Formats: structure tokens, sequence, C-alpha cells
């Protein structure tokens, strides 16, 4: 009912996925292998004979507009309308010893045909499916042309006696080209969804759909899990994912909603693997920066540091003991980033002691794109706001630490997290599908973003 993310796709996406199945059952209804026919008559050029229409080849099968319609809470309808097949082949007839021969084009003309497609899902592996449920072929006529004139009565012969068997057979052939290619295809191509999409050595995305694909009268829907995992835990994210209603529009051809949870479920598994954690070292402070971790450094401005631990090193670990919470509202995303900050000495057989734990914390804008058929993003962040949790060096002002913590976390700590956020993570790309026109509209408790297609 409720999904992580899901995949809107309008009707314009609709008419450029109809243009595109089109052109591939074009080149296969081309391949059609159209049957000889002969027959006999009593019917001049001189009474007795026997002739036959053979060799043909399709030298063109025009498909000049197609459509898909929505069918509400049943399925797709495939249509093509006005279809033409020019075919040129051999014929020949006899007459007691006179044998007459030569080339004949035959055009199809008017040629209509619609097939029903069922949407559906497999529940347990998340995948997709499409069955093809009825198909009909229609011809509205046939055309003979050959160059020689005087058979007049033989392109007679045809239509009193070939158009219906050619006409009925040619319909056949057709159908069972698109109920094959919907089965041997089309259902395959579409299974090209990811389901478990794996990013890096900790996380993957679920995007297994939890229902089968929904048609409306101007929406196809299409919901996914929507949901960061480990691969190493199993355990389901305590919160749940919010409803995601929006109005039908027809401006671009996909929507996709990507729900509050979604991104919240990315901070749990990372903030879970461990990984959100920094060890900040004095080698690693710029020589362009006054603060140097060093404990005659920290005894410029604290009590007992250089005091109680002389002449030593010092050590910043930067760590998350919650999983970062990020909101979703007209206005844009919103992280809120809250991280435990705890400062060492390194003692003669090089253990860690312990001088203070803090605590910090702001809000930060989320700024989301598109790049290649993947997310990314890019963290800004507000005023650090700190408290003080613990010290071993006697009571302090955690504002003495404002100014060290002010220049440590945009130069040194906030860009691992950016080079992260723009490396990205893949969206529920098909095979050879491309995101482009892409239009970004927060709302509340999911981001929108809508985009046209180009398929290849
Ligand atoms: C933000 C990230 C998420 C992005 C999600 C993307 C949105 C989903 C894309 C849908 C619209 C975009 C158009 C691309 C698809 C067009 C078809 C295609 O690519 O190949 C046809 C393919 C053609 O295959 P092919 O010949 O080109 O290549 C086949 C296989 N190889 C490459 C190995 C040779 O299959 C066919 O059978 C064509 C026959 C046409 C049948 C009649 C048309 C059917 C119309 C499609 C119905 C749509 C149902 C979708 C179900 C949704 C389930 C989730
Ligand atoms: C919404 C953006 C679009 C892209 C999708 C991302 C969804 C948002 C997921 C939220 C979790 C963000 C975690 C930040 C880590 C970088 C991104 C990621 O998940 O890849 C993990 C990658 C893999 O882990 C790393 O190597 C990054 C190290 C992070 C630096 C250590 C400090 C962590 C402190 C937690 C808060 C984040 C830093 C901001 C501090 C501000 C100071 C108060």
């Amino acid at each position: 009912v409720n999904p992580g993310v899901v995949v809107r796709i309008s009707q314009k996406g609709l008419d450029y996925a109809s243009q595109q199945g089109t052109a591939a059952l074009q080149k296969e209804l081309k391949r059609i292998k159209i049957p000889d026919y002969s027959d006999s008559f009593k019917i001049k050029h001189l009474g007795k004979g026997h002739y036959s229409f053979y060799s043909m080849d399709i030298r063109e099968f025009q498909l000049p507009s197609s459509q898909i319609s929505m069918v509400p809470n049943v399925g797709l309808k495939f249509s093509i309308s006005n279809a033409n097949i020019k075919i040129s082949g051999k014929w020949k007839a006899q007459k007691r010893f006179l044998k007459m021969s030569g080339n004949f084009d035959l055009s199809i003309e008017g040629m209509s045909i619609s097939a029903d497609l069922k949407l559906g899902s497999n529940p347990t592996s998340g995948k997709p499916t499409i069955t093809c449920s009825s198909c009909s072929s229609h011809i509205n006529s046939v055309h003979v042309h050959i160059s020689k004139s005087k058979v007049g009565w033989l392109i007679q012969l045809f239509h009193k006696k070939i158009e219906s068997a050619l006409r009925n057979k040619m319909n056949s052939q057709v159908c069972e080209k698109v109920t094959n290619s919907v089965s041997s295809e089309l259902q395959p191509y579409f299974q090209t969804l990811p389901v478990m999409t794996k990013i890096d050595s900790v996380a993957g995305i679920n995007y297994g759909l939890v229902a089968p694909p929904a048609t409306t009268a101007e929406t196809l829907d299409v919901q996914m899990k929507g949901e960061f995992y480990s691969e190493n835990h199993h355990n389901p994210p305590p919160f749940a994912p919010p409803v995601m209603e929006f109005p039908a529009a027809h401006d671009r051809m996909v929507y996709l909603g990507l729900s509050d949870y979604f991104f919240n479920t990315a901070g749990l598994v990372y903030q879970e693997a461990g990984v959100l954690k920094m060890t900040l070292r004095d080698d690693m402070i710029p020589k362009e920066s006054k603060f140097r971790l060093t404990t005659k450094f920290f005894g410029t401005f604290l009590p007992e540091v250089a005091k109680k631990f002389p002449n030593m090193k010092i050590q910043i670990h930067v760590s998350a003991s919650t999983p970062p919470h990020l909101s979703v509202q007209p206005t844009g995303l919103t992280f809120y980033p809250a991280v435990d900050v705890q400062a060492f000495a390194v003692l003669p057989n090089s253990a860690l002691a312990s001088l203070f734990l803090i605590g910090m914390h702001t809000t930060g804008s989320m700024e989301v794109s598109a790049e290649s058929n993947r997310l990314v993003g890019e963290l800004k962040l507000d005023r650090l706001l700190l408290e003080l949790k613990h010290s071993n060096i006697g009571p302090f002002p955690v504002e003495l630490l404002q100014d060290i913590m002010n220049y440590i976390v945009p130069i040194l700590v906030l860009p691992r997290v950016n080079e992260k956020l723009q490396k990205g993570f893949p969206l529920p790309t098909p095979a050879r599908v491309q995101l482009y026109n892409v239009v970004l509209q927060p709302h509340q408790n999911f981001l929108l973003f809508g985009a046209d297609v180009v398929y290849k």
C-alpha cells in the first residue's frame, strides 16, 4: 500500500514506450514468411489451367502510428491503426501449353492490430510480469498490381480464390509475432528493472515491487520497497513509509516519488555499519591552521590538559551514535546531523587517554540532483551547536571549543561526506534507459522527480 519509492508512468511515457516497442515489432513483422498460393481455373487466356502466386517477400511493413491505452484496473491495450504492407513476388499461369509468368506487387491496406497486456508482479522475487491476453488483426483492403496489362483475369482469380485465405493467414501470423514478442522480449526487458541493487561494500537498495503495477485513467504506478539494506543485517527499519499522493501530470514521461523513509533507511544502514566515523590526528590538520592537535597547543586555552598530559599528541574521534534523520518539506530536504566528538591524549605506551566528550549538532540542507541514472547530493551546514557531555580535565565552558570545531568540520569532516554524496546512488532504471528534462518539486514527506526518458 505505501511503498518507499514509487515510479509513476504518464500517458506521455507510455506514448514513448509505444513508439519504441512498435519499432522493435516492425522488424519482426517484416520477417513473416508468407506461404505460396496455387490453384486451378476454367476461365481463359484460354480456358484450362493452373496458376500460382509465390516467393513473396515483405518489402515494407508501415506502422504509421500506434498507441498504448490505459484501461483502468485492467491493464494496457496496444494498438496499431492504419498499417500497410507492401509485398513483392512472382506469379505464373498455364493454359494448355501456354506459359505466362512475371512479377507482382501486393498492397495490404488499412490493417488494424490490437493486443491486451496484463501487468503483474511476482511477490517473492519482486520482479514485474507482462502477459498478452488477446490479440486481433484485421485488414481493410488488398490490391494486386502486375506490369503486364493482359492479366486482369488472373488478378480477378486472385480476389475470388486466394485473397480471403491470404488475409486470414496474414492476420494469424501477425498476432503470432505480437504474442511471441511479449513473452520472449517484452517481459524479459521489463525484468531488467533492478531488484537488490548493490551500491558498495556496505549497502544496497531494495527496489523490488511490493504490489502489481496498477493502471488508472491517467497513471501506471509501480510501487517499490525503496529501502536501503545491509547484506549482514536483517531487521526492518523501526519507522514506516509515508503516504505519497500527487496529481496526475502529463508534461513529463515518468514521476519518481522518493520518500523520506527511503533516505532515512540509508542513514540507518551506514550508521549501523560503523562507517560514519573519522579519526583526526595532528598530521591531518592543514599547515594553514593555527589549531594544532597537541596538549601543548590545547593548553593555551583549556584547564588541566598541558599539565595533566605534558608534550603529548592529541587525537579527535568523530562519530555518529544514532542514525542521522532527514525530513522533506516543500522547502526541500533537510538533514539533522548529530555527532559525538571525543578528544584523547596519546600516552607513552600509545594508549588513548580520554580528555573530554562533547555532542555537536546542526541542521543542513541537502540539495539532490540527477546524473547518469543515479541520484547525487550536496550537504551544506548551518551553525554548529556544541554541548559538553563529560570531562576528565575539570569543568570548562564548551564555547572554548567552538573555533577548532568551526574549522575541523567544513575543512576535514564535511568533505568526506560530500565525496560520498556526490558519488551517489543508483536509480531503478531498466536496460538502455537514461533520464532527462528533470524537474524536482519537494512535497511534504517526499521528493518528486519528473523526467523524460530516452531509450536506445
Ligand atoms: C528514476 C529512475 C526510474 C526510471 C524508470 C523508467 C520508467 C519505465 C520506462 C517506461 C517508459 C519508457 C520507454 C522504454 C520502454 C519501451 C520498450 C523497450 O524498451 O523495448 C521493447 C522490447 C524490444 O526489445 P529489443 O528488440 O529492442 O531488444 C530485445 C533484447 N535484446 C536487446 C537483447 C536484443 O520488447 C518487445 O517485445 C517489443 C514489442 C512491442 C510490444 C508492444 C509495446 C508494449 C509497450 C510497453 C508496455 C509498458 C509496460 C511497462 C510495465 C512497467 C513495469 C515496471
